[PDB]
Formats: structure tokens, sequence, C-alpha cells
DNA sequence: GTCCCCCGCGTTTTAACCGCCAAGGGGATTACTCCCTAGTCTCCAGGCACGTGTCAGATATATACATCGATTAACGATGCTGGGCATA
DNA sequence: TATGCCCAGCATCGTTAATCGATGTATATATCTGACACGTGCCTGGAGACTAGGGAGTAATCCCCTTGGCGGTTAAAACGCGGGGGACA
């Protein structure tokens, strides 16, 4: 609640030497301070001076020495080079470039109006910012977002729209409705077009889902699988009604990549994921449902494989019916924890889509088999048979649709093996160490190509004396893959190509990390150790058409953890990571659809060594590749008030039966008594004047007959009769009543504002749509001025009558409660329950401007 | 910085120590026999692992009843305000 | 023509009644987990039964060790006095 320094921004200086101290930085230096507690859009330029004793000082103490080494560094330096002037300099763009992104909101959570200081009350948003937590989300006024992110409103108010709670799903767990086999694509595409083989697959995965089984999609890496779940799961919300909860885990890495192709291809889905540690957690939770001792807004979301084993009381009791995982080569093994935990989620269906080997280890099939069958179920003489019948008995359940389909537009596919040599480096370190010397088993695994591991071994080969260039040129002659590595990486830099280094030790990266700095060639290496908010940036910044990193290094499951590179053709890789396929799965975040100048991939095997025979044992596990028509009071009384907000209702049924108010029923009964219901009223306004005429006729016959003895002279002049038809006449003529009529036990029920109110919405969507369909912000009414207002407390010209008839437009009349909640219309202060805006009192004032445009 | 409880030291008072002799309880040795143990067999039922089963608590869950919170349609009485009718 | 007089006209205030929805409270039902008792099956580590032998019981004798009593010197314990130096605040 403190107003404290949070961050530093920018800085600069403030009035207009060797070393600058602190005092210049007082007394001639500004810096801009973000706030804590509050956006970064309140960033100030402040000192020490300026603001005097705040909370938190020795952020800004730190930074502004760094500053103080950074300008010792820039010019004031006969040591500084060219590279660290690009480098220093670069790390100042770098900072603005992950500013500017927290100024850009990205989503609103929640909209709940607050009050002021003045009495006033103000509709504020809980704004989610861009490369950011789900944390520091601060309350802004909408006075000011509509005016620099209009989209993020207006899809706002589409998520509220577009109901897709799910206690308007259907429940066909009783009885499957009927399949039909599509051929076509569905209208729900935004992005792009799909070829033939993705729909081939959505008819398999809802073939076999209207029989209650599950599938695993075992496809090719690249063939759009996300594309394909995300396509699915829109066409089994919006065509067989299933608006239920959808949980789809997918790790931290790809929750991104996930995030912008599920807007990108179906923005008319919300997609609010889980992340963060604990104010995230508050925040999921008060955004999950209501301060009440059950309300869904929300359905599909992520979840990181780490959240539910942190969060399984959360997640568990939350009902789910689908569940999706990428990359589900974690339930390898039946004895952990992710296996039993996915199995506590009561669901319906599930869905695997992942390209395990599951030809190594039975344990992996059966695993699969049973952890969505519980129930279905060595030698190798038995193996024919044993996988002569399993194999054409999990055929049905499973899709195997190899690249050959494929490539008649994808480049060609080519692999060469290195068998590299040892040197006498390792030779001493391949021999040396089981015998007497140290200076277990896994060292010398992990030592058999690099010997630089330890730390009594860079001293030992610089025989001589800080020099530079004999470090490296030890360095690079120590191993053959950094000699043939650096000899390779000059012939593809002769040409240019993006070449990629996959590793398993985390050292070596780091080695290369201090090797390939040197050298001059700008890179960014990519692990299990840097946050997303990082990652995030390195990936977005080599997927750039014009970037300079032509090398990026990952990991083994970091680097085939998820996403993929484009631009990348090149990949080497040091030895294999003792795992089969996991070089060809680690090739597919480079190797895909989008490279168009082939792939090249080189393999250093280490000769002579102990990494063959890993790699034989990965060839080994290779080789083997096998009441409808019933309307009772509550539909009676709610359709009524469904035909005082939006009148005729028979053109957008559809939306006035999905909102929650009508139950599921048959159109056709609601067309019947409709139909009846304004014939019905037609003919009570009818015998209501037939009848009211006479009455009055009457009253005019025994008016007359009062007359005749008023005239005459047999009433007093003292005292006037108020017991006369003149009396009730007048009063007659101001009568208190209207058009009633009892319509299957339900009272209390007018005619005359049924077809009046017809008349007037009939009239405003032929006015606005005869004028302004596709903008309905630019419709004006011109010199018709209404009578002025009767005393109210707030200003009122023709602009707020031209956009009062917005809300009545979309919304319809009475709807007063999103009326004020409007910021595209301003009235934000001049909508309340003592005050002068009221329900019925606005609502009868936009009836008098309905009845004066239609004059 | 103060006060009084220990050490050092001379003399007065008790009992430890050494020498001698006595007497008998109790420990040390021995011989014989007889109960109690290790050793050895057979047997299982005691014990170990595990599937199967209804009952403590705990958690909702469809259904019904009672009590408001708040909203909207309806009714009693106008207040200037606008649109026309008899007089300066 | 301007100024008081007749006839509507919506919004001002207040009060009644019907309705959707939230809150509080039962009431019999369908899960959840955690079992402790039983029967399933099997091992044999105990029980059961018998033998054989040598330890330990006891009894009968021995003789060493422990307790006792006594009296003479001769050091030791006991006392006090006095004042210094360590305890304690
Ligand atoms: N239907 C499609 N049409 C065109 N491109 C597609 C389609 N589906 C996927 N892609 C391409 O695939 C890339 C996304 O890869 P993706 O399939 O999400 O990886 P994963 O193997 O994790 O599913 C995108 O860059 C996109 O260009
Ligand atoms: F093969 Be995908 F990129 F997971």
């Amino acid at each position: 609640d403190f107003h404290g320094i949070d961050i530093v921004i920018n800085h600069r200086l403030k009035t207009s030497k060797t070393v600058p101290d602190l005092n210049n930085c007082k007394e001639n230096y500004e810096f801009l301070i973000k706030w804590t507690d509050e956006s970064h859009l309140h960033n100030t330029w402040e000192t020490y001076e300026s603001i005097g004793q705040v909370r938190g000082l020795k952020r800004l103490d730190n930074y502004c020495k760094q500053f103080i080494i950074e300008d010792q560094q820039v010019r004031l330096d006969p040591y500084v080079t060219a590279e660290d002037i690009e480098i220093m300099d670069m790390e100042r763009e770098r900072r603005l470039d992950e500013f500017e992104e927290f100024h850009v909101p990205e989503r609103i959570i929640d909209s709940q109006r607050a009050s002021l200081e003045d009495g006033t009350s103000q509709l504020q948003y809980l704004v989610k910012w861009r490369r950011l937590n789900y944390d520091e989300a601060t309350w802004e006024n909408a006075t000011d977002i509509v005016k620099l992110a209009p989209e993020q409103v207006k899809h706002f108010q589409n998520r509220e729209n577009s109901k897709i709670l799910p206690q308007y799903s259907s429940n066909y767990t009783s009885q499957r409705p009927r399949f039909e086999k599509l051929s076509v694509q569905p209208p729900f595409i935004k992005g792009g077009e799909l070829r033939d083989f993705q729909l081939t697959g959505i008819n398999w995965m809802a073939f076999l889902w209207s029989k209650g089984d599950n599938g695993i999609l075992a496809d090719e890496m690249g063939l759009g699988k996300t594309v394909q779940t995300v396509a699915f799961i829109s066409w089994l919300i919006f065509a067989r009604r299933q608006n239920g909860p959808h949980i789809i885990v997918v790790p931290l890495s790809t929750m991104p990549a996930w995030l912008d192709t599920f807007e990108k291809w179906a923005p008319d889905l919300n997609c609010i994921c889980y992340m963060g540690n604990q104010k995230s957690r508050d925040t999921i939770r008060e955004y999950e449902f209501y301060t009440n001792p059950k309300t869904m807004k929300f359905n599909v979301l992520l979840t990181t494989y780490e959240y539910i084993l942190k969060d399984r009381a959360e997640l568990g009791s939350i009902k789910w019916q689908f569940m999706a995982v990428d990359e589900a080569h974690r339930l390898k093994n039946a004895e952990s924890s992710l296996y039993e935990s996915l199995n506590s989620f009561k669901v319906a269906n599930r869905m695997l889509i992942t390209g395990t080997p599951l030809q190594n280890n039975i344990k992996e099939l059966a695993a699969l088999v049973n952890f969505l069958m519980p129930g279905r179920f060595n030698q190798d003489e038995e193996q024919e048979e044993y996988i002569h019948d399993l194999h054409r008995r999990i055929q049905p359940f499973i899709l195997r649709r190899l690249k050959k389909d494929v490539e008649k537009s994808l480049p060609s596919k080519t692999e060469r093996i290195l068998r590299v040599e040892l040197s006498d480096v390792q030779t001493e370190y391949y021999k040396n160490i089981l015998t007497k010397n140290y200076s277990i088993m896994n060292e010398l695994k992990k030592a058999s190509n690099h010997p630089y591991l330890f730390d009594n071994a860079e001293e030992r080969v610089l025989q001589k004396f800080m020099t530079r260039e004999n470090v490296l040129r030890g360095l690079i002659m120590s191993s053959g893959k950094m000699v043939l590595l650096d000899q390779l990486l000059t012939r593809l830099k002769k040409d240019g190509h993006r070449v990629l280094i996959f590793s398993q030790m985390v050292r070596m990266l780091d080695i290369l990390g201090d090797y390939l700095s040197i050298k001059g060639i700008n890179f960014q290496r990519l692990d299990g150790t840097v946050p997303s908010a990082q990652r995030r940036i390195s990936i977005d910044h080599f997927n750039s058409p014009d970037s300079n990193d032509f090398v990026f290094l990952l990991s083994t499951r970091a680097g085939g953890l998820g996403i993929n590179l484009m631009t990348a053709d090149t990949v080497v890789i040091f030895d294999s990571d003792w795992n089969p396929q996991a070089d060809l799965q680690a090739m597919a975040r480079a190797h895909r659809i989008g490279q168009k100048n082939h792939v090249m991939v080189y393999r250093l095997v280490s000769k002579d060594t102990v990494e063959e025979e890993v790699l034989e044992r990965a060839r080994k596990k290779m080789i083997l590749e096998y009441d409808m028509d019933s309307i009772g009071e509550s539909e009676v009384r709610a359709l009524y008030k469904a035909i005082l907000k939006f009148g005729n209702l028979k053109e957008i049924l559809d939306e006035l039966i999905a909102d929650g108010t009508l139950p599921v029923k048959s159109f056709e009964k609601y067309g019947e008594t409709y139909d009846e219901m304004m014939e019905a009223a037609k003919d009570c306004v009818h015998e209501e004047e037939k009848n009211r005429k006479e009455i009055l006729e009457k009253l005019e016959k025994h008016a007359t007959a009062y007359r005749a003895k008023l005239k005459s002279g047999e009433i007093k002049a003292e005292n006037q009769p108020k017991d006369n038809p003149l009396t009730r006449l007048s009063l007659k003529k101001r009568e208190k009543k209207a058009v009633l009529f009892n319509f299957k036990g339900v009272k209390s029920l007018n005619a005359e504002s049924l077809l009046s109110r017809v008349e007037d919405l009939k009239y405003l969507k032929n006015l606005i749509n005869s004028n302004y369909k596709d903008d309905p912000l630019k419709f004006s009414l011109g010199n018709n001025t209404p009578k002025p207002v009767q005393n109210w407390s707030s200003n009122w010209t023709k602009e707020e009558d031209e956009k009062l008839l917005i809300g009545v437009f979309k919304y319809g009349y009475g709807s007063w409660t999103q009326i004020r909640d409007d910021p595209f219309l301003g009235i934000t202060d001049k909508i309340f329950l003592k005050k002068v805006p009221g329900a019925i009192h606005l609502g009868r004032r936009v009836d008098y401007l309905l009845s004066f445009l239609r004059g």
C-alpha cells in the first residue's frame, strides 16, 4: 500500500569528467523511477532531493553504480575496443525492449466498479500486461484504456457476450448423437487454410469420440498436431454443444506459443492459462469463481507439469471431461507422481498427442493402454506372435501416418556421421584416471569427448605464460570435435547457414559460451536455467529474418522440450544423449516444414571410445518399428421479459436461448407461444377499445342526463356535488389502468407495451441498420432536438441522445446493467440507482426519444 | 569500592593406628545323584502377504421449505408546461 | 395582441404486490479412504515328544579370613583469633 521505489526504467541528465560520483548523479542526472504498487505508465523522472526519504533506495544506488562503471567502460578506459561499445550500448536497447513491453496491455481479467473519495464510482479494469506474470495487475480506470488499446476492451466484452458456460453444454453421456464423417472445413479457422490429413485427423478424433473411446495421436512432428487439437476442441464445443471446461496441460516453455496460436486460430475462445507461484495463484482463484459459498468464467487453460504436483486440491476439486497433453513421454513409467496424479482427475475422455518410441519397453505402450483404458493388456521367439496380436489389436486405436505422404512440398533429408579420433589429452585422461592419480564411471563417459571438465586441466596444457590467443589455441586443439567443428563452421560461414549445437552436458554449453564469444560469434544459449521471460525474448529474437545469431545453442530435454526453429537448418550433435529417437525429436526442433534450404545433420561420433556402444544399443531399439412442447410459468414470464427486452425473437432466437434464460426446448413451440401471445394481445386491445368506447358512450348519456338536471336549477350552487357522471368521466379520461390479461396463470401482462415495443425496437433496427450497419458509433440525428432535461445533476446534450440509443440497439431496453458499464458511451458517472438518473426514469426518457423520432 | 568470609598459625582436644591375641561364621572343596537342558525328529498350526468385505467419518448432491434483497409492474396526487379559449 | 382561464402530459414522490435470485436449513443418496477381520496360499520357525548327559543341587567337612577386644603413643582433628584479599555489587 506504500508508495515506494520498485525498479529503475531509464536514465538521463538533469543539468544541461574522469568519473562522476554520487553527487554528480544527484545534481547532474535524473533517473526514471518506477514506483511499486502502480503500473509502469506512472514512471516519473526523480532523483534524491525531489522525493526525500522513500521506501527502497539501495536499488537505485546499485543501478547508478553500474552506470558509473558503464561510463568507465564506454569512453573512460584506454583498454576498450569496438565490440564492447556495441555490447554495452546493446544492453541499453535491450533493457528498453524489456521495459516498453510493460506499457501495452494484453488482457483484461476482471472489471469491478470501485468508489472514489468524492462519492463517485468508476469502473476499473484488472489489466494484464505483456511479457509479465499474472502479478502486478493494477486497476486502471476505463477513461484511458479504451483510448490506448480498444481491441482488449472489445474482446473483453466479447468474452462476456459469448456465453460459453458449462450449464449450456449438452449431456450426451446417456446416448451419443448421430455422427457424420465430414470432408470440408468448418468456418472457424480464421488463421489459415488446412490440407487433407488435418481434416482426416479431426474426423478420426471425432470419429472415435462418438464411440466413447480414447485414442493416441502418434503422427510426425510438424504436421500441425497443435492446430488439430484447437480445431477439434472448437468444433467439439460449437458443434456437439460441449462448452464445458477442458483441461489441456502444456509445458511452460510452449505455453506462450500455444497462446499465440490459440488466439490466432480461435480468437473467440479465451485462453486464461495458469502461471505464477503465490499471488498469481490468488489471481487465478479470484478469477475462477465468485466470492460466494459457482460462476465458471473459463473453460480452456494451460497447466504446467509441476503446477499439477504442486496444486492437486485446486485442480482436483473441479470436474473435467477432456484432457490433452503435448509431448506425453513423461508417462514412461507407471510408478510416477504424474501418472497417478492425472488418473485422479474425474474426466470422461482423454487424448495423447506425442510420438514416443513404444518399442524399447513394453511398460510404455502398456502404460499408455491402461492409462486411458484400465483393464486391457519378452522372449524374441514369441515376439512375432505378441506383436502379431498386439499390433493389429492396437491399430484401430492409433494413428500411424508417416511423412511419405507430405514429402511433395518438403525438401530432401540427409545425415552424415563423422568418426572423430581422440588426442593425447583424451588418452592421458582416458587411461591415467583408472590407475593411481586423480587430480567414478559416468565421469569417464562425459570426459570421453572433452577434457575440460575438472579443475587441474587448463594450467596443465598451458606450458608458458594474461594471454588470449594461446588459451583459445590450446582450447580448440584439445579435442578433434573443436577443430573439425571450427572447420565445418567456417565452411558453413563461407556460404551462409544457421547451425545448431545440441549437447547433453550443461558445462560444455558454457565452454562453447567462452569459446564462441572470443571469435566474435553472436549467439544465445537455451538451457533449463533462464526463465520464460528470457528464453522467449531469445527465441523471438532468433526468428527474425535479419538476426545476426547464426549459432543457437540448445540442450537435450530443454532443446527438444518444445517450440520450433524455422530459420535453422544445420543440426550438429556432439554425441548421442543415451536415448533412441531423441536425436530425431531433437532435430525436429529445426528440421520442420517451414525450412526450404534442406537440412544438413552432422553426428560427431567418438571413435574407439564408449559412445559407439551406446549408439549401437540405440540402434538395437530402433529396428523395431511395428417435454420439449411443455412451457411452464417461469418460461412464460422469462419469455415475456425476453419480449420486453428484445421484442421480436423469430430471427435471433438461437442467441436468446444460449444466454441461459430460455430452457432447451423446440423453436416451433416458442413461435407458437409468441404468435398466441401477440394475437391474444391484439385481440385483447381490440376488445378493450370496443368495450371502452361503449363505456365512454354510457358516460356521455349519463353525463348529458346529469347536465339536464344541472342547467335546470335543481342543484345547489353552494356545494358542488363530486359524485356525478362529470367527475367519473373526467377521471375516466385520465384513467390509471392498462390493457391487462391473464395468459396461462401469469397475471399482470400488458398488451400495449408489446405492440409499441415491437414498433419501437423495429423502428430502431431498421433506422440504425438502414444507415449505419458496420459502424454504429457514427450514427447522428441531425436537427431533431427533444425537450431539455428536468433538473438533472449531469450535463446532457445531443451526443448523449445519439450514444444512448446504441445501448438499446445492442443490449436492449431495460438492460441498464450493461449501459452504465459500457466505456464506449461516456456516461460512466451519469447512471446510478437521492439520485436523479433512475432505472425507469431514464427508460421512459428513451421511450420519449423513440416516440419523438417516430413522429 | 566495600565487607566478611577463608587462609595461616598457635594451642587444645579426640580418636586414628599399630600391635597383639581370640573365636567363630562363612566361605571354599569335595562327593553324589537327579532334574533340567541341548540336540534331534515331525508337524503346522502360528505367522507372513494379500484379495475381499461393509462400517466409521468426510464430501458433496438432488429436492424441498422458510426468509428476505432487490427489481419491476401497478396505483394515488400532483407541477409546471404546452395548446388553445373569454376579457383589457 | 397580451393576460388570465379550460384541457392534456410526463416526471416528481410515495406505497403494494408478483418475481428471480441469494442465504439458511434439513433429508435421504451416491462417492472417498481407511481400514480391521477372514480366508486364500505357503514356510517352518515354533511346539510337541523323547533321550542322554552333564550341570547344578545339596550335603558334609575344613580352615582361612574377618571381626573384636584391648590399650600408647603420637599425629591428627578441632578451635579459635586475626586480618588480609577475594567475592560480589
Ligand atoms: N494448418 C496449417 N497451415 C499452415 N501452417 C501450419 C498449419 N498447422 C501448423 N502449421 C505450422 O506449424 C508451426 C507450428 O508447429 P506445431 O505443429 O504447433 O508444433 P508441434 O509439433 O508442437 O505441434 C507454425 O509455424 C505453422 O506455420
Ligand atoms: F514436434 Be512438435 F514441435 F512437438
